[PDB]
């Protein structure tokens, strides 16, 4: 057996958080460590790169040599539900220019800022009509099932045109397609959302119906301009990343709101300090490292360092939110300070589609919980929670929460 010091220099990588709103003890040492680059070992043991710094983060974001291809061997895997999906044909979200642009393009006018200002009353609706719910239903609950989910999944399946009549289906296939630890799971219930969709796709072409799904069934698909494999990736894409995401944001938002009493208040005072609170709890939740995944397909060099041609790099753009460069005191959390420039929602061609629509829904869902359930407070210490790790998107599955009857 081994006798000697077991020191690495590229530690194991992913880390799972233990506080939900602070680095992982590994994260820091990273953050801390002069250069843009570390080394770092992957599940597999096969070595990959993580970007660690904010200007080299956006820098390599943006650097057409890093490609998205999820189906390269040499893409940096965190985890085996990765190895599930090869079969599929990749959502844009995989793919790179020019092919990343030409699906991209079908699905950004749901997204722009006029549909999404048109989206506030179906938003505040929905909200509050989760909310009525939640408080009528008992004096305690599951923040997490009763209405941080919901509430982005109506949403999104309004956009999408997918009828919510099947939400307990759905919604069970993305929990477990995003938080599958093998690669069976995953492929089992990325099939069981693919057939879903499948028949949905069948129904608009006899049917004609309203929603992004119908437009792209009858107008892309109709002249053959996207695979029907493809169109089902691209929906699959959309509703995942609509549910998972935004119920992420809430949850965790409302832990870390109410270990920061003092600013919590100051936002209930006001209300105008909403948005910018907002975009510091992106900051400094940043939720989605599991999305930074790149390979390179030809040599790049950043600031001494190397990158060779086929070497995976990871973007964690959690790190990088906490460069103090950018930043200052960037492990505060100041609903006051300046959070522009972050990047929670990456950047470049691939940042984030829904970042509006998530803007949107996060300012409606904290002002209606300070308006409707100002003594909302946890039901068990932030001890007893169970954070998710690193290999998924942040998060916790249940949060108890109770209020003032
Ligand atoms: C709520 C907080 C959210 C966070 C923190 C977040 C984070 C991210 C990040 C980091 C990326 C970049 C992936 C990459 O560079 O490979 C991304 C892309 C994307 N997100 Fe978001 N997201 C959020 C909400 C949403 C919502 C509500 C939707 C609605 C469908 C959405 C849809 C997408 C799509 C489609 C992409 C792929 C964009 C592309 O490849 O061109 N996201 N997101
Ligand atoms: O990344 C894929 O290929 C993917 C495929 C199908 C469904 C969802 C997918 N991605 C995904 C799922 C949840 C959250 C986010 C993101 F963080 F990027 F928004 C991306």
């Amino acid at each position: 057996t081994a006798t000697t010091p077991q020191t690495t220099d590229a530690p194991a990588f992913p880390s799972n958080r233990s506080c939900p709103y602070q680095l992982p003890d590994g994260y820091a040492q990273l953050r801390d460590t002069p250069g843009p680059l570390h080394r770092v070992t992957l599940y597999d043991g096969r070595q990959a790169w993580v970007v660690t710094k904010h200007e080299a983060a956006r820098k390599l974001l943006g650097d057409p040599r890093l490609s998205s291809n999820r189906t390269d061997d040499n893409f940096p895997a965190t985890s085996p539900r990765f190895e599930a999906v090869r079969e599929s044909p990749q959502a844009f979200i995989g793919l790179d220019p020019p092919e990343h642009g030409t699906r991209r393009r079908m699905t950004i006018s749901e997204f722009t800022v006029k549909r999404i200002k048109g989206m506030r009353p179906e938003v505040e609706e929905v909200v509050h009509g989760f909310l009525d719910e939640m408080l009528a239903a008992g004096p305690t609950a599951d923040l997490v099932s009763q209405f941080a989910l919901p509430v982005p999944s109506m949403v999104i399946c309004r956009l999408l045109g997918v009828p919510y009549a099947d939400h307990e289906f759905f919604q069970d296939a993305s929990k477990r397609l995003v938080q599958s630890t093998d690669a069976q799971s995953a492929l089992t219930a990325r099939n069981d959302l693919a057939g879903y969709l499948d028949g949905l796709i069948t129904q608009f072409q006899t049917e004609p119906g309203a929603g992004l799904v119908g437009a792209l069934v009858a107008d892309q698909l109709a002249n053959g301009e996207i695979d029907r494999e493809e169109l089902i990736s691209t929906a699959m894409l959309l509703l995942i990343a609509g549910h998972e995401t935004t119920a992420s944001m809430t949850s965790l938002s409302v832990i870390t709101l109410l270990d920061h009493p003092e600013q919590y208040a100051a936002l209930r005072a006001d209300r105008s300090l909403v948005p910018g609170a907002v975009e510091e709890l992106l900051r400094y939740l940043a939720i989605a490292d599991i999305a930074g995944g790149r390979v390179a397909t030809a040599d790049i060099e950043v600031e001494g360092q190397l990158i060779r041609a086929g070497e995976g790099v990871i973007v964690v753009n959690s790190i990088a939110n906490r460069d103090g460069t950018v930043y200052e005191d960037p492990d505060a959390l100041d609903i006051h300070r300046s959070a522009r420039h972050h990047l929670a929602f990456g950047f470049g061609v691939h940042q984030c589609l829904g970042q509006n629509l998530a803007r949107l829904e996060l300012e409606v869902i904290l002002n209606a919980l300070m308006d409707r359930v100002p003594t909302l407070r946890l039901a068990v210490p932030v001890e007893q929670l169970v954070l998710r790790p690193g290999t998924t998107i942040q998060g916790v599955n249940e949060l108890p929460v109770t209020w003032h009857h």
